[PDB]
DNA sequence: ACGTACGT
DNA sequence: ACGTACGT
């Protein structure tokens, strides 16, 4: 759910 | 060089 | 001359 | 329910 480096 | 994971 | 960064 | 980010 975090998006820091997939955003998902 | 640069630093963005490792800095060398 | 190498690896850091998050939760829904 | 998954991967992005740089050059000395
Ligand atoms: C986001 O909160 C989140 C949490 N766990 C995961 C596991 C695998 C893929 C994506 C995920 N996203
Ligand atoms: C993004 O590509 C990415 C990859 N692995 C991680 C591990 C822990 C926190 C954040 C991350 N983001
Ligand atoms: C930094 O400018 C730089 C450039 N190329 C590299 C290759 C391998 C490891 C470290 C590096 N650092
Ligand atoms: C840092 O851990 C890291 C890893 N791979 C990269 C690829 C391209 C640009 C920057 C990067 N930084
Ligand atoms: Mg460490
Ligand atoms: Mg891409």
């Amino acid at each position: 759910x975090a998006x820091v480096x997939a955003x998902v």
